[PDB]
């Protein structure tokens, strides 16, 4: 007495390099929280800040004992190259505001897909490259939904 | 020697009001536990009860030294307005049963998104508004999976 | 060295009213699950039930601090006005069965496009109006594929 | 005991260049959402904004380690060269409004099929070039259906 | 106050056999993607490969607990009987290239309308017979549009 | 250096009434699927059923806040006035079978061009009037091609 | 045992120039929709607007990296040179109305067969030149059938 | 109050054999497209190629489970027996060029009315025998209109 | 430098009544298809059946909100008054066979020019009165060419 | 064993000028349709209007890059020089009515054989000069058959 | 003041058997991760491995106290019957590699839709059948995107 179920959908990658990503760690999701224009209403204001993490597994330091990352993603302005713009349904989200990411070095990384981060040190096996998320305003902000996306390119 | 990773997805909000939510505290998840119809099989039975928590951070009492919450969510019946109904895949979950939430005041709150809770007192900075979860039956219950959802609206 | 790609297709609406829909939330898709005639074979049986959600964004309560919804869609019978009939390729799907939706009030809503739901309370900004999906049989059911569709009209 | 079925229709391209498009990513569809003239009724208003994505696969950086895109599509006006006009059945859609796309650089791209975007950096293999969609009004807008189309030309 | 609309056109089949096709699943359309001669320029090269699906519904295993498929369609050569040739407007599409389909068994099926596939196992109700599409070159290929068609005959 | 192309052919209507049809929605085409006489071989059998949709755009409720539809088209018999007969090349299609359409009310509508449907409720702007297609046999059916046509008259 | 069938009729062109047309794309047909005099009853009114597309294939930019189009077709008036008049059986169609086409530039093109459009940019291979169709009234319009035709001349 | 209309003209055939043709499928018309001498200017050049289809309906495999086709039509030369010549008004069409048809086997079929094609396999009911149209030059071609005709004889 | 062309020949009618015919719709031509004596060899056999259409335009319901049609044409026999006989060159066509037309009511209409059809309902403007063509044998048929003609008289 | 057939009759022209006519396009026949005195009963009434086409082939723009047409034919009155009178068997056709032709410019052309039309632009090869036919009454019209003829003179 | 929203689309099944699937658990998606050819470049190599889960709900052991699963899906080779092949856009994904699934028994299951798994033990209510995903190479692998699909058939 057999029956039908449905469909399964596996994902992943195959990439020939030093480390290997737990792509859930990249596809990891964050809830930065609920934020106010009471503080984040200035051309330069940084709200308080929240952590982010990366996971690598089973890594050979001989191919590359080091690593870094570049990001891309829709930035706001040519004078705010390290800021990420938001992506939610139209007429909903906020304005005069973006998102900033901080390296291990506390560094505002550019969204170009070239601006590689600091050369992380890699052990054998497993590592972690934590970044710290926050908002970096671009003037008096709108009370709006906040939702974003950025692509995770890596250097070894 | 660069490589691809994948996608990142940040979340949050921007809301101009007194306090600011750690939206993980709202998106906080509970495992109430495994429960029996041995006790929860009556039009009025309350199973034993479990705690729930809220987190606010960096709050100015001058905008609002107080706060409260209304909830909404699929209730069961018009005579059981303070009960929450369950949301799991069909043919699986239980019946003749719902969920109750209790305020700081031990109060059965309504699921309408208007029925604001007790006016919490707010300090400067950080606060906590714990609620207590439990089941509130609506007759002899089914042995079924229990899974729910409710939206978290706030007053300041 | 340029090349061809292909076509892009954007969608949306422009509607002058209080709130604004994340039309992905309406075009949101559900997988209620796999269900049995072991329970859903009666003129009145309700299978266990699953949740559904709505999203509004950047809403002014002054235009309308409230809101509701009517639905339409192919119902089955004039004596089952709150039931939705199924829409899959012919000779495949089930029979003597439909679908029910439940309001926040646990209410069997009619498929007419007029039967507005309960007057939701609207904050400023962003809200959620969860409904709960389930099957509502119309006698002993066929083992058949289950697939449906309903249109999402709104009141403010 | 054989029977008839029907017709199948495969699609694709063959193009000799650096990367190769997942033409579903171009033929990718967006639901920007439902939008209001409450905000989008000005010669310059930008509604809140939503994300868009591109996919390339199995790319050799030696042919071209870089890439960009030009778009074409029916724009509205010669003074609004970066705006896209809407394409739905006549007498239905809105007016005094169009659509804007934003580069990774937050750039209003022209609809000519020549105005190549920023030179994306390409790794080996797989990349992503996210754009951000929104409306850019051209005065007080009509409440109308919103539906669009734009062609996706690429530079390597 | 009545008005004119226009014409409707329904389609389908009536076939007396074990299963019944969701002829949208056959008339299902694929966008394999954009492909390069950088890899697909050899008498035998297989580009990377994409999936395809079939849908049957409400099937009796007693008439036939099994099933298979033959295809026909314009192949290229008598020495490439399992390859499908392309069908787009003249002077546009590519050359020295075709299309291959793969069975559940990873099998290059012939385009004759007789070469029945592997005997799929059929449950009661609903099934799926996924195939995998790709290109199978016949020498150094032209950069050209790629567009195809194949007829879907079935065995029970 | 100019050249010849060919001919273009636009279509449409101009009708002075409440709503306006996206006549593609009427000229919309359906593939109901492949169907069996295993179930559809009775004077009254209804095969499983598939959905159909209508689109109106930019509608004023003041001219008419309501609407309905009558259909015409070659029916089979005077005792089967709500059934549609099939229209394919002769000696090909099936027999002892027709097609049924179901209103929003699940109603077998007559093919006369007068039998107006239920009075749909019309909002401002855009609406949808989904119908559900299926076969309604007239005895033991032939295995034959199934192809139909019906005209779409409207009431406001 | 042979039999008769009938006649086949192929079509096309042979033209020595840069690109080559998919003459189905020119002979492409549109259903603009059903339209009202409620809006289109003014000497200058533009109904909402619908898209149109062109297809070129296997194009050499060295012969001509650019291209444009002129149209001809029965216009209405010498003061409405960019308007197309309608062509349906007599006493049927509407009056005090025509049709407008819009370039990629949103430009009212003349029906002369000389007024070449904007110089499109041509890649190698395949391109698309979308136009946008709509009605451009010439006073209070008749409720009448709408049907048109225009010839597609090209510049390289 | 009766009136005159006009004349109707039905067509068809009556032929006693295995299958039965949808003679619209034979009388089916193709628009191969617009083609260039840039590629089609050689004694042997094949332009890129487009598909063609056939339709049979309600076929008994017992009379003949197989089928094929011969063609006739004005060919060009005794050394180009598989080429079709063009038929348009004099002084208009092209020269040093013809048309080729390809079988399911990718076979240049002769225009004699005897050269039967590959023995297609016939199911019960309905089948399809797709051919692929293209040009096969006979030297440097004229830029001329392209228009053709060929008769469709069948084997069972 | 003028030249000669040739002759033009316009046609039509002028008739004072409710609706007005698109006399192309009457002079519309059908290709019913190729048919077999395998089924159509009985005193009463009806081959499978194909559709036919009528077009009226710009109609006033006040002169006549209704309409119908009578036909005439060479019938076969006084006992087969609803059958149409065939008209092709002598010694060619078939025998023991005719043609049947079916009303919207599925009605065998008489060829007399008096037997008015069902009273169609007429809207304002444009309507359609589809009929369905098929063969109605008069015994074992000849394999012969099939070609017919019938005159289209109308009632308002 | 030879037999007799009959007579063949070819036609055409030989004219030394820029373009060459597909004299079927001139000898092309139109069925304007059935028309009413309900609208066409005024000294100036124009019924709704239908299209007409011309075909030229293999044209050299160097002899003449331009072209136009004059018409002649039996007009009605010296005050209605642009109207064409009707030519059917006597006592049959209508009266107080004629026919009008419209240029590409929407121009009432004179029937003299001198009044050359607008200077069409000619490409190389093939062109089209569409005109639009309609009736232009000369008072209250008779219900009568409508049939006409006009000669097609050309300028280069 | 009502407005339009959009469309909803529910899904599911109705199947008469012991347990009932949370078809989200089948339609559950996995991100296995990013993988290297540094280890997965051998005819037999198994990369490290990741978990997968199933969900059943409200199950009666009396109909069936046991259960198992067969899978189907495009495998690679007849000598690698337990391997799943990948399905992403062409020219993108990897090669000389597939995917393996492991039963509760650590068993390489076949993709046939018949090879039922181990007989799971079923309690009353709710169960879980975890599988473990990994790659099983077929030689030295390509660095390519990895994406798959497999159908979930069940035994009770």
């Amino acid at each position: 007495t057999t029956v039908n179920g449905g469909t399964v959908h596996f994902k992943g990658e195959v990439v020939n390099a030093a480390c290997a990503v737990d792509a859930g760690s990249v596809d990891q999701t964050v809830q930065l929280g609920q934020v106010r224009t009471a503080s984040l209403a200035q051309e330069g204001a940084t709200s308080s800040a929240v952590g982010f993490n990366i996971q690598l597994n089973d890594c050979d330091t001989n191919v590359a004992s080091k690593a870094a990352v570049a990001f891309l993603g829709t930035a706001i302005d040519a004078g705010h190259t390290n800021v990420l713009a938001l992506q939610s349904s139209a007429a909903g989200s906020a304005t005069n505001v973006g998102v900033q990411i901080l390296d291990r070095t506390g560094a505002a990384l550019t969204l170009d897909g070239a601006t590689f981060s600091s050369e992380t040190t890699l052990n054998n096996g497993t590592n972690t490259i934590p970044f710290q998320a926050r908002y970096f305003a671009t003037g008096a902000a709108t009370p709006g939904a906040a939702n974003a996306d950025a692509t995770f390119k890596v250097q070894y």
